[PDB]
């Protein structure tokens, strides 16, 4: 599984950032992740491999209420559109993710509103997991505006949490380190280069991050394996600093912002 995933994720990767398409025959399933810092669309044939894939930076929720939902529609259907001239065909349908913190169905109804039969909503924790293809775990979806912690065991979300934190923090605790406009730090932020450099600075946040969980996993099995997804674990590094303050070592997938949105997918 670990080389599957790692695979899948490095190719999804690329249908995304180097827009193509990888042409295996349909019936597709398509997943969207409605997002604190983006929107993805996901394409896979039946077997979970990556067909296509967009992503837009968005801020369509904003502690979880769908504060732009009209804005999410357009995205949305903006990415269906480029995903559909790049790929063959054209989309029916496609499952979602309805965010925990949050009436908030309107997710379905921004895929219905791009025209998109909705083939069901997932809980995050439940579709995270399935694309790490984990049963017994904790995982840590460090998102862009919240942090989602969850547990699974035997094959079911026997428990879970979320608390307002994440990648924006960081970007933030370097735009006033720094003194830098929370753009200009968010450019800085995602360049590879500086994470080296970008660092120190940005440690305190992951210190807190990592204690919280602790918090939550001082009432669960230890025995539970930790794996630590989302956008903000994309920090060279992010793994071994986290993997410390917490207390013990946590896996981040190669790609750690794709592993729910492919999971979404999977559903569909
Ligand atoms: N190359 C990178 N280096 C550092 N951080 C990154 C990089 N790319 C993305 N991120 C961070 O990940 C965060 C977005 O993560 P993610 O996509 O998991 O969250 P979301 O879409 O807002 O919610 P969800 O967790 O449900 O997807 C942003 O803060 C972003 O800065």
């Amino acid at each position: 599984n670990a080389m599957e995933l790692e695979q899948k994720l490095n190719l999804l990767n690329d249908l995304i950032v180097r827009e193509i398409v990888n042409p295996l025959p349909p019936p597709y399933k398509v997943g969207v992740d409605l997002g604190t810092a983006d929107i993805v669309l996901v394409v896979t044939d039946q077997e979970g491999i990556p067909v296509a894939g967009a992503l837009k930076w968005a801020s369509v929720v904003k502690d979880g209420l769908v504060v732009d939902y009209i804005g999410a529609i357009q995205i949305v259907r903006e990415l269906k559109a480029k995903v559909e001239r790049l790929l063959g065909s054209e989309l029916f349908q496609a499952a979602t993710a309805i965010p925990p913190g949050t009436n908030a169905e309107a997710c379905g109804h921004v895929v219905a509103g791009a025209g998109l039969e909705l083939v069901t909503l997932v809980d995050e924790p439940v579709a995270a997991a399935r694309a790490l293809g984990i049963n017994d775990g904790i995982v840590v979806d460090i998102g862009g505006g919240t942090t989602g912690i969850a547990v699974i065991e035997k094959g079911k979300i026997t428990a879970t949490f979320d608390e307002p934190t994440g990648g924006t923090h960081l970007s933030l605790v370097l735009a006033g380190s720094y003194k830098i406009p929370f753009e200009e730090a968010e450019t800085i932020k995602k360049d590879f280069s500086r994470h080296r450099e970008i660092m120190r600075v940005v440690r305190p946040v992951i210190e807190k991050m990592a204690l919280i969980v602790k918090e939550v996993i001082k009432n669960y099995d230890q025995t539970l394996p930790v794996y630590v997804v989302g956008g903000t674990a994309y920090l060279t590094g992010f793994s071994e600093e986290f993997s410390r303050f917490l207390g013990k070592e946590v896996q981040v997938p190669i790609h750690p912002l794709l592993v729910t949105p492919l999971g979404i997918a999977l559903f569909g």
